C-alpha cells in the first residue's frame, strides 16, 4: 500500500522538488523555434534557456523601467557553461527590507536568494516591465552550483555570493563608485537532462538578443563582446524576402509565407509568448474579417479563416503593454483579456489586408492551393 | 520614473497576486475542445476547470493509491456555483505534522489551507499518483469564498472550514465512524473573469467524468447523483463510427478521422494534457515509421508525417505511469523524458498501422487529398 503521509515543504525545497512548475520542462526535447528567421529543428532543455532568459529579461526590464536612459548596454556573455550578464541600470536598491519572519535581509540578497521577492509587485495597471512573478533570478542560482551578483549604486557595491545549489549564501558590502549590475552564475546539470551548454543554447540566446534589439532600438545588446544591430526590415526579410511589414507606435507586424504548416513569432514587451495567446488570435481575426469579404469579391471562392491563416508566418511585436497576465511561469501564453489587448493594440487590419491583397507573392499561393484541393 | 522597491510576499499572498502560474489562465477564452465526442468550440475560464479538476484528481489519486479498494465512488456534484466531491477513501491521516516554523497542526488543515503541503512528495520515481505539487486543494481553497473539507479515518471526523477567501480558517475534530472524504467549496468569482458556474463548466466536468470512467472502469463516478457508465468502445465510437480501437494493459488508443485540421484528446493516469506532450509524439513516430513504407509500397506515393498526422483524431488513455512531470502547474504538457515514456508504454504500432492500412474509410481520404495536390 502507498504510504500517504502529508509532508511540509520549504520554498527552496519545494522549488527544487517541483522545478517543472517553475521553469517549464526540464528534459531535452525537440522544437521548431524560429532560429535567426529560419524555421529549423532545435533540440534543447527549456529550463536552461528559461533560466538564462530570466536574467536577460531582468536586464531588459531595468532598461525599460528607466525609459532606456539607464541599462542600455546589456553585455550578455555565455562561455563554458557560465552565464554572465552586465547592465548599467540603477541596480538593486540598498534600502532595507523586512522578511515575514522579521529578519532584516538587504535588497540584492533577498532578490537573489529567496523566491517571491521582487520589485514588480506594485500596481499592475501601470506595470510595463516583463516581470510579474517575483521568482526566477532566484531560480538560476536556485538551480545553480555558483551564483555571484555584483551590484553597485554609485556609492556602495553589494556582492551576493551563493554556492552548493543556493544552500550556501552570503552578502557583503564594500565602498565603491560602480553603478550597475553584474550577474554571473554556472548552471547545475544535476537537475536538468544535460551536461554542457552547447552551441545551440548560445544560438538561441543570440536569436533572442537579436529579437530584443529589433524590438527595442534604444538598448545596445552585446553578446560575447560583439554589438548587435537592431533593424526591423532586415529582421523581417530574414523570414521571407517578400514579407509585408507594417509598423505602429505600439504594434509592429510582418507577414510572410508558411509552406509546411503554420508558423509565428510574437513578443509582448520583452516576453517571447512562443505558444501564442490572444493577441495573435485577435489580430488574425481582425485581418480575416477584412480578407474574407475582399477575397470573396476578388476571386469569388469561399475560403475559411483557418485555410488562409495556416499559410502565414506572422512575426509581430507589441510594446508598452500593461497588465500582461500569463498562464504559465515560463510566460509562454499571454492570457490578458481580449478587450485590454484590443484597446492597447492599435493595429489597422484594413491596411495590412489591402497590402497582402495587392501582393501576388502571398495570396496567389493560397488561392492556387485552395483551387487545386 | 518607475518606482522600484523590493517587496516580499508569503505563499498565500503571492498566489492571490500571481494566480496566473498556479491555475493557468483566468480570462474566459475560446478553444476547440472535445465535448461529448464532438470537436466543438467552447468558451470558458481554464482556472475554474483546473480548480475542480484538482479536487477530482486528488479523489482519483486516493482511489488508485488504495488500488481502487477505497475511494471507488467519487460522487461529484456541481449545483448553484458549488462543488461537492465525495469519496469513500482512507482519508487524511490524523497524525500531527510539524511546519518548518515549528507549529503543530493537523493533517487535513495543513493540506487544505496552506500550499506547498502534500502527501505526494515521495520518491519522484515512485509517484503513481496524478498529483505532484502539493498545492492543488490548497489552491482551490484559496480561491473559494467558502470551503468545507470533512474527512474521516473511521475513528474521528476532521472538519476544516475556510471562509472569506483563505483569510478565515478553523479545524475541528469530533468523535465519529465515517470513513472517507468530502470536499465542498464555492469558488470566488471576484478574481476570475466570470460570475457563475454556468452550464458549459458542468458540461466540461461531466465530459471529464465520462472520460475518467472510461479510462478507470472500477471507479463509479456519479455526477449530480447520476451514475456515469464507462465503456471505451462506445466512447470511441462517439467520436467517429469507423474509429479503430486498440486496448492494452496500460494504453488504450482510438483512431478516427479529422476533416478540419488535427484533433486529439490524451490522458496520462488521470490528467488531461490537452496540449499534448511527449507520449503522443512517440505514438505518432512509431505509427508513421511503419505506415509510411507501407503506403509507399501500396499506392506508390510519398507523403510526409505531418500530412498523414493532421487528418487523424486520436484518443489515447495511459494508466499507472510513474515519474511524470509537467511544464505547468495545470499539468497540460507531460515533460517526462522520451525514453521513460517509451519504456513504460508497450504500444505495438505495427498492429494499428496494419489495421489503419486495411481500412478504406480513413486512409482513403488521406490518399485522395494527397492525389488532389
Ligand atoms: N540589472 C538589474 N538592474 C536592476 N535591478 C535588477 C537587475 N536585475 C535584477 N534586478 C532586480 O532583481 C529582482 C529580480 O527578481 P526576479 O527573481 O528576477 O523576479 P522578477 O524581477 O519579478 N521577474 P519575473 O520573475 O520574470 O516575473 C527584481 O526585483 C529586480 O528589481
Ligand atoms: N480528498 C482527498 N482524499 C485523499 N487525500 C487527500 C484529499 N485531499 C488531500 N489529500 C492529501 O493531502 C494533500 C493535499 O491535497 P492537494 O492540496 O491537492 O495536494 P496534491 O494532491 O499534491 N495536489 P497536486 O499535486 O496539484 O495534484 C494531497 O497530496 C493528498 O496527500
Ligand atoms: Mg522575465
Amino acid at each position: 500500500m502507498i504510504k500517504n503521509e502529508i509532508k511540509i515543504l520549504s520554498d527552496i525545497e519545494h522549488i527544487k522538488k517541483r522545478s517543472g512548475m517553475y521553469i517549464g520542462s526540464s528534459a531535452n526535447e525537440m522544437h521548431e523555434r524560429f532560429l535567426f528567421g529560419k524555421w529549423e529543428s532545435v533540440q534543447y532543455v527549456p529550463g536552461l534557456v528559461k533560466l538564462i532568459d530570466e536574467i536577460i529579461d531582468n536586464s531588459v526590464d531595468e532598461g525599460i523601467r528607466t525609459k532606456f536612459k539607464f541599462a542600455n548596454k546589456i553585455n550578455v556573455t555565455i562561455k563554458n557553461n557560465q552565464v554572465t550578464v552586465e547592465d548599467n541600470g540603477r541596480g538593486i536598491p540598498q534600502a532595507m527590507v523586512k522578511t515575514p519572519t522579521g529578519e532584516e535581509i538587504p535588497g540584492p540578497v533577498a532578490a537573489w536568494t529567496i523566491p517571491k521577492a521582487g520589485g514588480n509587485f506594485g500596481d499592475d495597471k501601470e506595470r510595463v516591465t516583463g516581470g510579474m512573478n517575483g521568482v526566477g533570478s532566484s531560480l538560476t542560482n536556485i538551480f545553480s552550483v555558483m551564483f555571484v551578483g555584483e551590484t553597485g549604486d554609485g556609492q556602495n557595491n553589494i556582492v551576493v555570493r551563493c554556492s552548493n545549489g543556493m544552500e550556501n549564501k552570503s552578502w557583503e558590502t564594500i565602498p565603491g563608485k560602480w553603478k550597475g549590475t553584474r550577474v554571473t552564475f554556472i548552471p547545475d546539470f544535476m537537475s536538468f537532462e544535460t551536461n554542457e551548454l552547447s552551441q545551440v543554447y548560445l544560438d538561441i540566446t543570440l536569436d533572442r538578443l537579436q529579437t530584443l534589439a529589433v524590438v527595442y532600438p534604444d538598448i545596445q545588446f552585446t553578446f560575447n563582446g560583439k554589438k548587435v544591430q537592431g533593424n526591423f526590415k532586415k529582421y523581417a526579410r530574414q523570414y521571407d524576402e517578400h514579407a509585408i511589414v507594417q509598423e505602429q507606435e505600439n504594434c509592429s507586424i510582418a507577414v510572410g509565407r508558411s509552406p509546411d504548416g503554420f508558423r509565428q513569432l510574437t513578443y509582448v514587451n520583452n516576453i517571447h509568448t512562443k505558444n501564442g495567446g490572444h493577441h495573435i488570435d485577435c489580430v488574425m481575426d481582425d485581418i480575416c474579417e477584412d480578407l474574407i469579404p475582399q477575397i470573396k469579391r476578388k476571386f469569388k471562392i469561399d475560403v475559411t479563416k483557418a485555410r488562409v491563416k495556416e499559410c502565414l508566418t506572422i512575426v509581430m511585436f507589441v510594446r508598452d503593454m500593461k497588465n500582461m497576465r500569463f498562464d504559465s511561469q515560463t510566460k509562454e501564453r499571454l492570457t490578458s483579456p481580449f478587450g485590454e489587448i484590443r484597446s492597447h493594440i492599435q493595429l489597422d487590419a484594413k491596411k495590412i489586408s489591402r497590402a497582402i491583397l495587392n501582393n501576388e507573392a502571398i495570396l496567389m499561393p493560397i488561392i492556387e492551393a485552395a483551387l487545386a484541393r
